[PDB]
C-alpha cells in the first residue's frame, strides 16, 4: 500500500490473509516486549520467544501484573519517547498505568475512527466522556481531530459541563455526533425533557450516537435509538490498556478489530487459548512501542463468533457479557443485568422507564425504576409478568416518583465556573473564596 | 511563517512584523457576520493605517453573537470549539483550526525553564468547554513532554490521587491557578509528603488564571522547595498573550498581537500605561477579533527589562485592583495578599478571605495551632501599620475553609451498575460520579 503501513478494512480477502497480516508483526512485536522490565525478568533465565511459531507458547499477562509493575514495569522505549501516560476507571487505591508514543497514537485513533457512520469534516462531535486521567476523552477528540470533525470537549464528571450545558450546546451548535456511555445517552435524554426539548424530534442534526464502557444489550441499544429519533447507536469495546478491540458493523454487531491485534479466547479451567468461542478476552496489541502486551487477560467474559455476518465485514463478531462474577442465583434460576436490562427496556417506550436498579437477596430479587405516576402500576405489573414468564424467580418491584433515582438538580441546575476570590464586597457570598468548584 | 523572540533587534522592527500582517487580519475579519455587519454601507478598514480608527470589540459582543456570529471560516475547517469560564447564563464561544492552533500552542510553550521531552507535565486545569487544559496538553505534545491529564474539577482527579501522581511519576512540571498551587501542597502534607523536600524532580510549576502578586508567587516557590513558579497570562478568546522571563516579569507577546492600553472615559487606546487591556491577535483565521477589549484592569510599561527580550511587560491588576473604601482608606485584593503572604512561611497561612464592610475589614485565615494568635496578632499589626483600616481578624483551625475531605478523599473511578449483590451499595446504579 502506497503512503501507509497499518492495515484497513479491504487488505485481506479471507481469514487465511488475515493471519498472514497478524504473524508479519510478532518478530517486531516480540522484540519490542522483551525491551520492557517486565518481560525481560519474566524471560529471564530462560531462551524468549522470537518467532510467529514460538507465540504459540508464550504466558499470559495478567491485570494484576500490570498493577504489580505500577508505573513503568511495563515500558519498553526512554521515556522521553511518551506522548501522554493514563491510567484505568476502577479501583484508586491499585491503579492500573498505560502509557503512548506519538505514533501508537496514530494506531489508536485510527480503531476508534472506525465508525461505519463515518466521521467527516462536516461533523460537530461532543465528546461527553471523561478527561481526567482516563483514556475515553482523549481518544475520541484524538480520532476527531484525525477525520477533521469540530470537537467540542464536554467531559464526564467535571463541574464544568453538568448536563442541562450540554442539552443546551446539542441543540445550539447543531452537534451531528455524541461519544458517551448508554446511561449518559439516557441522562441527556432525560435533561432534555427537562429543558422542554423532545429527544425524538428537536434535535435534527444529531445523526448518530457513539457508545461504549457498559455491557448493552441490543433491545437497550434498539430502545437509546428510538428515544434520540431512530438514530444509530454505534458501539466499541476497549480499555485504557489495548485502546478500541472492537466496533460496530451496520448490521449492530462488534467486530474485533484483528489486523490490528490478535484476539484469543481464554478458558479459567483448562487455560487452553481459542481463536474463538466462550470465555476471557485476551489482546496482543502489533502496533504499539511504548507499553507491549504479550497475550493480556481483560478477564471480560466474552463471545468470539468467526460465523459470517451480514455486514460482510472479514472480521469474527464479539458479545461482551461482563467481568468475572458468581453470577447472582436467587434458588434454581440465575439473574443476570443482561437478562433483567432486557426485560426492562422491552417496556413500551410510552412508560418512559430509563432508571432502575436492583439487589439480588438469596430469597427475591429487589428491583425499582423510575416511572412517571400514570404508568407506574402498569410498569410494576408488566415486568413482573416478564420476571415470571422468563426467570420465575420472586421478585418485589417498587415504582418511584421521577426525581427520587436521578435528581431533578442532576438535570437542570447550571454551574457558573468560579476562579479563586479573596476579598468580597458586604452584600456578596464570601463562600466562594477558596472552594470555588 | 510565525515569528519567534530573537527575529526583531529593535522596538521599530516590531512593529513593523505587526503592520506587515494587518491587512490579511483586517481582510479576514469581515468575513464574519459580526465585522460584515458593523462596516456594512460603509468601506471597512483595509490597510495598517486604517487600523488606528477601528473600533473596539466588547466581551457583550462577543455574547451577542453566540454562537459563530464571530465566525470567518465554513464550520468544516473548525478543530474545536470552548466557551469562557465565569456565568453559564451568557456564554462566550472561541473556536480555532488547526493552524490557529500552531500559534495557540506555541505562545503557551514560551516558557523561560523550557518544556522538553525529558518533561513529564501534570496538567492540572479543566478539559470541560474551557481551553486551559487543551492548551498546556498541546504545548506539551508540541514540544514532546508526557503529558498526565489531571483535568481540574472533575470527580475522577481528586487531589489525593493528584499528589500520588505527582511522587510517583517524578512529574516535572506543574499547570494549574495559583490557588491550586496551595491545595497541592496542603494535599501533599495530608499524602505524608513534605512539599519543599519530598519532589525531586519538580522543576518548575506554571500557572495563570487570577491576579497574582509578587509576594505570594514567592511563598508558592518557597513552599515547594524554591522552584521556580513561571506566570502566564491569557483567555479563552486570544490564547497566551503574555509570559514570564526569569526576572519575574510577564512579556506580552506582541510578535502574535497587536497590544493597546483602553481609557473608559475618553475612549482613547495608548501603546501603554494603566488601563483595559486590548488585543488583537495576528495569526487566527477562524475568529478574528479587532480590538478585543478584554476589559482586564492592566499597567503595559516599554522600559527594558535584565532579561533582554525586546518586549513590554505587563502587571495585571483585573479585579484585585478594584478598590473598596472601608476606614478612611481604600483596599485591594492585591494590597492584602502582599500582607497575608508576608506572614513567616513557619505560620503556613495559605487559605484566607476578606469581606469589606463600610466600616471594617472581616478576614479569615487557617493556621495550625500552636501558631495562631501569633499570625492573628502580626498581620493586625501589617493592616494598622499599611493600611490603618480597622479589621476584625480571625484564626481558623485547618480544615474549616479547605475541608480535610478535599485535601485527604479517595475516590474509585465507577461506571453504571444495574444489578447488585445484597450486601453492595446500590446507591451507586445510575448517579455513579
Ligand atoms: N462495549 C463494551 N461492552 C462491555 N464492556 C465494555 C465495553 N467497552 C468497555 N467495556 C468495559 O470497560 C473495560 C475497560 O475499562 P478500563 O477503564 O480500561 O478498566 P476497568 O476494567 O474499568 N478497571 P480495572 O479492572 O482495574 O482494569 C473493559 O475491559 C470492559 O470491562
Ligand atoms: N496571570 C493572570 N493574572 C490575572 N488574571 C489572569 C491571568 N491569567 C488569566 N487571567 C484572567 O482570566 C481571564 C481569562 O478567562 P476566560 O475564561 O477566558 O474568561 P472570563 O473573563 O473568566 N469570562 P468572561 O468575563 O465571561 O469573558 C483573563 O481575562 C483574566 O481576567
Ligand atoms: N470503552 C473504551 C473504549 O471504547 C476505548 C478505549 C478505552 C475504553 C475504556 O473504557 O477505558
Ligand atoms: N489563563 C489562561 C491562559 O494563560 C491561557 C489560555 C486561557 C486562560 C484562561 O484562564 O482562560
Ligand atoms: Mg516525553
Ligand atoms: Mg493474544
Ligand atoms: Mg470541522
Ligand atoms: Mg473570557
Ligand atoms: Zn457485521
Ligand atoms: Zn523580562
Amino acid at each position: 500500500a502506497m503512503s501507509r503501513s497499518r492495515p484497513e478494512l479491504g487488505d485481506w480477502s479471507s481469514p487465511a490473509e488475515l493471519a498472514e497480516l497478524q504473524r508479519s508483526q510478532l518478530p517486531r512485536v516480540l522484540a519490542q516486549a522483551l525491551r520492557s522490565p517486565f518481560y525481560a525478568a519474566r524471560y529471564r533465565g530462560t531462551t524468549p520467544p522470537r518467532t510467529a511459531d514460538d507465540f504459540a507458547g508464550v504466558e499470559v499477562t495478567a491485570k494484576q501484573d500490570l498493577r504489580d509493575q505500577y508505573p513503568f514495569g511495563m515500558l519498553a522505549v526512554g521515556r522521553e519517547h511518551l506522548a501522554t501516560y493514563h491510567e484505568s476507571s476502577g479501583t484508586a487505591g491499585e491503579p492500573t498505568a498505560s502509557y503512548y508514543t506519538e505514533e501508537d497514537w496514530t494506531d489508536l485513533a485510527e480503531r476508534f475512527a472506525r465508525k461505519w457512520t463515518g466521521i467527516h469534516p462536516s461533523d460537530t462531535f461532543l465528546v461527553r466522556t471523561p478527561y481526567g486521567l482516563v483514556i475515553t476523552g482523549h481518544l475520541a477528540q484524538a480520532a476527531g481531530r484525525l477525520r477533521g470533525a469540530t470537537v467540542v470537549p464536554g467531559d464526564a464528571r467535571s463541574l464544568a459541563t453538568p448536563l442541562s450545558r450540554m442539552v443546551r450546546v446539542l441543540k445550539t451548535l447543531d452537534v451531528t455526533l455524541t461519544w458517551c456511555n448508554p446511561t449518559e445517552i439516557t441522562m441527556l435524554a432525560a435533561a432534555a425533557k427537562a429543558a422542554g426539548l423532545r429527544p425524538d424530534q428537536d434535535f435534527p442534526h444529531l445523526r448518530a450516537m457513539f457508545t461504549a464502557a457498559e455491557p448493552l444489550t441490543e433491545v437497550r441499544r434498539r430502545r437509546l435509538s428510538e428515544i434520540w429519533g431512530g438514530i444509530p447507536v454505534v458501539e466499541e469495546y476497549g480499555s485504557t490498556e489495548t485502546g478500541t478491540i472492537a466496533g460496530q458493523c451496520p448490521e449492530g454487531r462488534m467486530h474485533l478489530w484483528a489486523d490490528r491485534a490478535i484476539f484469543e479466547v481464554y478458558d479459567p479451567r483448562t487455560g487452553t487459548l481459542s481463536e474463538a468461542g466462550r470465555g476471557q478476552m485476551v489482546v496482543t496489541p502489533l502496533y504499539r512501542d511504548a507499553m507491549p502486551l504479550l497475550r493480556y487477560n481483560l478477564a471480560d467474559d466474552v463471545e468470539v463468533s468467526t460465523d459470517p455476518c451480514g455486514c460482510g465485514w472479514l472480521l469474527p463478531t464479539v458479545t461482551v457479557l461482563g467481568r468475572a462474577g458468581t453470577g447472582h442465583r436467587i434458588g434454581p434460576a440465575t439473574v443476570t443485568q443482561q437478562r433483567l436490562e432486557e426485560l426492562v427496556f422491552s417496556l413500551p417506550a410510552a412508560y418512559e422507564v430509563m432508571f432502575w436498579r436492583a439487589k439480588a437477596h438469596p430469597d427475591v430479587l429487589e428491583l425499582e425504576f423510575e416511572a412517571p405516576e400514570p404508568v407506574r402500576q402498569r410498569a410494576v405489573k408488566e415486568l413482573g409478568a416478564a420476571l415470571d414468564r422468563e426467570l420465575g424467580v420472586p421478585h418485589r418491584i417498587t415504582g418511584l416518583a421521577p426525581g427520587t433515582l436521578v435528581p431533578a438538580e442532576a438535570l437542570t441546575a447550571q454551574r457558573d465556573i468560579l476562579k479563586a476570590r479573596y476579598l468580597f464586597a458586604e452584600d456578596e457570598d464570601w463562600d466562594k473564596a477558596v472552594m470555588y468548584f
